[PDB]
């Protein structure tokens, strides 16, 4: 029954889709070493903390196509979608916001759905360096790599901007699980773009938000 | 009285004013932790300490619009405008250049017009980020920004130059005072160019630049 | 006898003279403080430090002339070109690749082709920036620069991928043999190309190189 395939290339990301990654990027970076004590006495750094967890997927593929990583901030409309989360994660009157989100079902579906956002922007940057690049293998698993795990890979530099620097802890070093799943993503999904993957893109743009959803409801079920 | 203003809207800033935030750059980059013994054993590496106090204006907001941070460097009458100030400052015979910039009325006025070099440099970005973006809000208040006090964003990384390396000393998790203000100005004067601020450019172009001055004026004579 | 530096112009790069720069800097690399556990339990991240060793040159000069580095990354047959020797270089059976390219002879003609990649890299970027900036006399220096010792500019963030942080061990605070004498390079040829230099640039580009070798082979002849 592929028609049930079909229904799902048919969604929008906009509405619905893009919160739930600004809201588990940002839920996540504040469940991070002291990221409490930097909200609390610097505003100003917390936040750009978030947009790394959020943005970094776009910031670290601007920066690897020569584009301007300031023009993920011009979408105003998508900047002001993530901070707004920012500010009631971390100050909500009676942080309701955060005890509301961290509850476990509730935590489950905002992180399940970031997942699905991954794999757009794994297909976003895939076609996006086929412009400008047609059939360059290497580029397309790239840039596909760099916006499905954009704040795991910047983390470093990240870490850098709360604060902390720990030069031992590389992601080359020890693949973290989301960004060693999104480089078997954007390998598989480059040879579906190339052709080589016996598979149509909406049927195989399908399976892999599916495998990677099971591991991390199965993740936060064992974790609590 | 609005006559006045209108003559201060043409000052050119290549001759007499270029040269003032230079000094007052290399002047402080001097005077930092153990900046002197970096240039009497290491010539080539206080020189590019300099050049990002004085250029990183220009070279951090180089970066974020994509544009080369060598563009820069091409202005070979500015980079040698700033470069021949660096080697009077440090290696000046009997070290006559900075004990008489370092006199007080003298210092005062050397600070002062830097800042005035700083609002041209935000209204520089402001509508440079209008070139590649319209009526991008956000952009234009970050790359007037990032001229306005570029040698204070990259400070982090121009610590590491010089070899000083303390991930504990970020600018977003204390905003200096350099740089809170340009962050004030790069906002105000994007309400300027966006219309949103009930003010003509020449008449906002003049006051801002005063309470500029004033405070740094009052700040060296009440640290002295 | 200068019709023997003529049927020296006419080298090809591609086939025999690429590798050498990328055996050497692989070689070198492998050779530094803790490499070869890097590459015993991360093998990702010994790999990427080894492109930076050989296309750090590529790498930093794209950054700088705001021209994505994933462009290094495209040209497949140089990227598979560059990998397949640092797996052997690493992961040989009996190790029998490095022991081989270790020995005196054999390592000295590896090095010693290096330092011919490195004088059409400094005309590359010497014409490449000209392509950007005519008669830009800096911007010319600097991208023939950055081809030429690219790995050992971004050493210090190359360190900083295997795990390794010293934020005192700066570039442009000790200039090492390779650095400073590519900054040599990159300037004459800059006036070479800018027509400051009397000698013609066949002459100029042969005589360079000979003197680049004719060191790197009396500094192995005399480390052993
Ligand atoms: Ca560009």
């Amino acid at each position: 029954l592929s028609e049930v395939s079909v229904q799902f290339s048919q969604l929008s990301m906009f509405p619905f889709f893009d919160m739930a990654h600004y809201l588990a990027s940002v839920m996540s970076a504040r469940e991070q070493a002291g990221a409490l004590d930097i909200a609390s006495h610097s505003p100003m750094a917390s936040w750009f903390s978030a947009m790394l967890h959020c943005f970094g997927g776009g910031i670290l593929s601007s920066i690897l196509l020569a584009e301007p990583p300031v023009g993920i901030l011009a979408n105003t409309t998508n900047i002001m979608l993530a901070s707004a989360i920012w500010y009631m994660v971390y100050y909500f009157p009676y942080d309701l916001f955060y005890n509301c989100f961290f509850f476990l079902p509730i935590r489950l579906i905002a992180a399940g759905m970031k997942e699905v956002t991954r794999t757009w922007k794994i297909l976003s940057g895939i076609t996006h360096a086929h412009s400008h690049y047609k059939d360059a293998w290497l580029v397309m698993i790239t840039i596909g790599w760099a916006r499905g795990a954009g704040g795991g890979l910047i983390s470093n530099f990240e870490q850098l901007v709360r604060g902390v620097w720990k030069p031992e802890s590389n992601e080359f070093l020890k693949m973290s699980y989301p960004v060693k799943v999104t480089l078997i993503g954007a390998v598989l999904f480059t040879l579906q773009h190339g052709h080589y993957l016996p598979i149509s893109r909406h049927n195989l743009m399908f399976i892999y938000t599916m495998f990677l959803v099971s591991i991390k409801v199965t993740m936060m079920l064992t974790h609590s």
